[PDB]
């Protein structure tokens, strides 16, 4: 029915985090995609999708450039550009 533990398997996809950043009076929030594959954590951070399969593409990996060579893989070292 309705109330009832709601488990909850692989869900890959793209989801919209939020990194704050403390500089002067302001602050800044940035954008990217865990994407989901990566426990979401508050402040930027870059998880390596393992699984192979996303993040794919979205509204944001799309138009980046990179994205033609985009390491679904967490096998490369580090990320120098
Ligand atoms: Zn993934
Ligand atoms: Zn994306």
């Amino acid at each position: 029915g309705p109330a009832s533990t709601s488990e909850t398997p692989i869900k890959k996809g793209h989801r919209r985090e939020i990194g704050l950043i403390w500089n002067g009076d302001r602050v800044f929030i940035d954008r990217w995609c865990n994407p989901m594959c990566s426990k979401v954590t508050l402040g930027t951070i870059r998880a390596r999708c393992t699984c192979g399969e996303c993040p794919r593409v979205c509204e944001q990996c799309r138009t980046d450039t990179g994205v033609d060579t985009r390491i679904w893989y967490h096998n490369l070292p580090e990320i120098p550009e």
